[PDB]
C-alpha cells in the first residue's frame, strides 16, 4: 500500500530512486490521490530528502513532461534563474549582454502572476514588440542573432505544476528539497546544458536568511553536479530593492541605462557577476575573469546595446527606444515623495515598495488581468545615501492622482537614520 | 485561507478551541477538503497537540454528531475501554461482575473487524442469543438487570469516523493526541459519566514501548479532568497474550470459568482490578478497597455467574452454557502442539498467536465476513512455566485438518530458555 511510502520518509529514512520515481509518475498520472502526497510533503517538510533523493526527485519531474530539443542551436545553452524581487532588472540586460559577446540566449518564458509584469510583458512595452514566433523562427534568429525570446508552450514538468500547486495550499512550500528540485526541474526541462543561480537572501527575498539562502544553493549545485548541468550560484542581496525602478516601462528605461554603462551600480555588478558566470559555463571564455573584461568591453563599446537593438527589431519592436525612451508607455501622472527630515537611508523595506508597486497596478493578480505597463516608481535613495529634508526620496508614476495609500506605504517603507550608516553588501558568496 | 491552519501547527503553535472546532467542522461537512486534513494530521504527528488542545479535539468530535442519553438508566454510567490485544476476554468477565454489586452496565457495540470477533460476535457463541432490542427494551432490561447490550446504532463522531480513516491512509495514526481524542470522543458520545482505560504496554499492545503507554494513558485521564468525565487507566501488559484461549466460543468458555472463580490467574486480577475502578468510579463502593472486596464477594458465592445466567437469559441466550459449555459451537479438529524441548516458557510472541488463531479464521478481515465461531486456540504454557519436551504447548481448535501453517506460526511463536524465567509483571501502574 502507498501508505508505506509517506510512513518511510514520516521516520526519516531515504526513499530510493525507484521509489521517488513511483511516487511522482503514480501523482502524476492520479494514482496517488492529493491527500496522501501532501501528507508525503509534509513528511519531507520536517525530515527532508538527502542529496540523492533530491536530485531523483528533480530528474523524475523531468521525465514527467517534456524536454525541450535545443540541438539546432549551436553552442551550450546556459540559463539563469533567479528567486527574484522588487527591482530584479537583471534578465532584461543580461540576455543582450551575453550574447553581445557570443553567448545564445534561447530565451522560453510565459507571462507570470507577480508584483510585476514577466519578461515578455516588460519587452512589451516596446512599441511593436510581440512574442509569437514558432520554434523554427525562433531557432533561426537564435542562430543569426544569438537572442531571441518565445513563449513556453511545451508540455514541461507537469508533476511540478501539480505538486507546486498541492504545496501552496498545504503549507508544504517552504521546503529547501521541494524547492530546489522544483527551481531545477524546470531549467533542465527547458533545455539548459548549464545553469547559473542568483539566490536572493535578505528580509525581500524568498529564504529570509542568509543560512537558508546558502543552503538553497548548495542543494541546486549539488543537484546540477549530480544529474551532468553544471550549476554555479551567486547569493546576492535583497535587503533593500535592486536599482531604482520597479514597474515594467520604467525598468525598460532603467535596463536601457544599465546597457549603455550608465545604470544603477547595483544592477551593473550584478549583471557583470552573473553574466561572467554565464559566459565562462557557455565556453565564450576561458574563464571568469576573462569572461568579465569582454562584458565590461562590450558594455563601454556599446556592443550591448546594439545586440539590444537587434533583438527588439527582429521580432517587431521599435528599437528607437533605446535613442527616445518616451516611446515607451508614459504615466498620465507624476509625484514626489519628500523626505519628511534630514539624515541617511538605513533600511528601504522591499516588500513594501512591492506591495506599493501593485497597489499602482504594476502587476498581474487574476491570472489573465491587463496590465498598465506605464505606473510604477522610481526610487532616488538607497541605503547608505544622504538625504536632506524635502529632497525627492522616489517618483510615483501612477495613472489616477488617487495614491494617498501607495504615497502613505513607501513612506513608511523607507527608514532613516540619524547617522551615517555602511552600504551593505551586494554580493556575498559564490557556490559550485 | 484556510492554510493558515496548516502552517500554524506546523510551526509549532497551539491551535485555540475557536481553530479546533472550525477546522473539525469544516472537514466534517466537506468544507475542508482531505487533502488540507491530511497535511495538517501530519503537522500534528511532528508537533503535538498541548492539553487544552487535545481536550477541544475530543469535545468538537463528539459535538460532530448525536450523543447517546442514558438518563433514563438510574445511576452512574461507568465505560470501559481498551486497545485490547490476544486473549483479551475481560470485556465478557466484566460486564456481568460489576453489574452483580449494582453498576449499571448499559453496553452498545458494533461488530469488529478485528484478530478476533467483537463482543457480540463472541456472546453469540451462545445459542439463541441475539442483540436486535430497541432502546426502550435496552434501558428496562438495564434498569431490571443492570445489564443489557445493544448494537450501537447512533451517529457517534462523525468527525472521528472520517479522520480515522484518512488517518489510517496517511500514516497519522501513530500520534498520541489524535489517539487519545478519537478514544475519549467515542466513550463520551456514547454517554459515559466516568471511565475506566486499560492501555495495554509492551510487544502485543497498541504502543510498543512503556513509556509512550504512559503518556497516551496521562493523555486521556487529562482530557477526562477538563470535559468534566473522571477518568482512571490502568497500564498492564500485553507482552504475551492474555489468560489461555484465543477465539470466540473459546473464550466464552474461559469467561465462563473466571466468573466461577478458576480462571487464568491474570486475567482473575485483571478483571478485578479494572471492576474495582469501575465499581469505585461508579459510587457504588465507597473506596477501591470496598469495591475489590465486593467484587472478590461476589466471584466466590456465585453472584457474577448468577448475573451472567440473567444476561444471558433476557436477549434469547441458553443460560445452560454455563453448567455446559459443550452447547457453544464445537471445533470439528483439535491438535495438540507439543513442546520441542524441556525448558521454561521465555516469550509468548501475542502478535503471532494472534495471526494464527486469524489463520484458523477466529477473526474478520472482509467488512461482514461469516466467522465460525468454534476454531482459535487454548495455550497451556505462560510465560515463567516449566515445560518438559513432549508436552502440549496448546490446543488446535480447527475446521479442516489443512494447518501446518498454524502449527509452524504457533510453534515459532513460543520461546524457550534452558533457565528459569520470571513471572512478568501485569498491572504496572494507575494513572489518575
Ligand atoms: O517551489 C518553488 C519555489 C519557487 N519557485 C520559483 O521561485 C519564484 C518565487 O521566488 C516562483 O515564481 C518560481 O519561479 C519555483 O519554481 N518552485
Ligand atoms: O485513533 C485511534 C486508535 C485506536 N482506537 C481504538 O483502539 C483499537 C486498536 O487498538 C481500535 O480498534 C479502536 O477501538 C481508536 O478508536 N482510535
Amino acid at each position: 500500500h502507498h501508505v508505506d511510502l509517506i510512513a518511510k520518509k514520516r521516520d526519516g529514512y531515504e526513499l530510493s530512486k525507484e521509489e521517488i520515481d513511483f511516487i511522482i509518475r503514480g501523482y502524476t498520472n492520479g494514482d496517488i490521490p492529493d491527500y496522501q502526497m501532501s501528507a508525503f510533503a509534509m513528511a519531507v517538510f520536517f525530515r527532508g530528502m538527502t542529496e540523492e533523493e533530491t536530485a531523483a526527485l528533480t530528474m523524475a519531474m523531468v521525465r514527467s513532461g517534456d524536454v525541450i530539443d535545443l540541438s539546432k542551436i549551436e553552442g551550450m545553452k546556459v540559463d539563469k534563474h533567479s528567486t527574484g524581487g522588487v527591482g530584479d532588472t537583471t534578465t532584461l540586460v543580461l540576455g543582450p549582454l551575453v550574447a553581445s559577446v557570443g553567448v545564445p540566449v534561447a530565451k522560453m518564458s510565459g507571462r507570470g502572476l507577480g508584483h510585476t509584469g514577466g519578461t515578455i510583458d516588460k519587452l512589451e512595452s516596446v512599441p511593436g514588440f510581440h512574442v509569437e514566433i514558432d520554434n523554427e523562427q525562433f531557432i533561426e534568429l537564435v542562430n543569426k542573432n544569438k537572442i531571441a525570446i518565445i513563449g513556453q508552450t511545451g508540455n514541461l514538468t507537469p508533476a511540478d505544476k501539480k505538486l507546486y500547486a498541492l504545496r501552496d495550499v498545504t503549507a508544504t512550500v517552504d521546503s529547501i528539497p521541494l524547492i530546489a528540485s522544483s527551481i531545477m526541474s524546470k531549467k533542465i526541462a527547458a533545455g539548459a546544458d548549464a545553469i547559473v543561480l542568483d539566490v536572493k537572501t535578505g528580509a525581500g527575498a524568498f529564504m529570509k536568511d542568509f543560512a537558508g539562502a546558502k543552503r538553497l544553493a548548495t542543494a541546486m549545485v549539488e543537484i546540477g553536479k549530480r544529474v551532468g548541468r553544471k550549476t554555479m550560484a551567486v547569493i546576492s542581496d535583497m535587503s533593500q530593492p535592486l536599482g531604482y525602478a520597479v514597474g515594467n516601462a520604467l525598468e525598460v528605461k532603467e535596463a536601457i541605462d544599465t546597457l549603455k554603462g550608465k545604470g544603477p551600480e547595483d544592477l551593473q555588478e550584478l549583471c557583470l557577476t552573473l553574466g561572467s558566470y554565464m559566459v565562462y559555463l557557455a565556453e565564450k571564455a576561458s574563464s571568469l575573469e576573462e569572461a568579465r573584461a569582454l562584458l565590461e568591453a562590450s558594455i563601454r563599446e556599446g556592443k550591448a546595446l546594439e545586440t539590444f537593438k537587434v533583438f527588439l527589431s527582429a521580432q517587431g519592436g521599435d528599437a528607437s527606444v533605446v535613442d527616445d525612451p518616451t516611446k515607451l508607455p508614459q504615466a498620465k501622472y507624476r509625484w514626489e515623495l519628500e523626505a519628511p527630515e534630514d539624515g541617511y537611508v538605513a533600511e528601504i523595506v522591499a516588500d513594501e515598495v512591492g506591495t506599493a508597486a501593485m497597489l499602482l497596478g504594476a502587476g498581474r493578480a487574476t491570472k489573465e488581468a491587463t496590465i498598465d505597463l506605464s505606473v510604477g516608481l522610481v526610487l532616488h535613495k538607497k541605503v547608505g545615501d544622504a538625504v536632506k529634508k524635502g529632497e525627492s526620496l522616489v517618483t510615483i508614476y501612477s495613472n489616477t492622482e488617487n495614491i494617498e495609500e501607495v504615497k502613505q506605504k513607501l513612506a513608511k517603507s523607507i527608514r532613516l537614520s540619524s547617522i551615517p550608516v555602511a552600504k551593505p553588501t551586494l554580493i556575498y558568496e559564490t557556490i559550485s
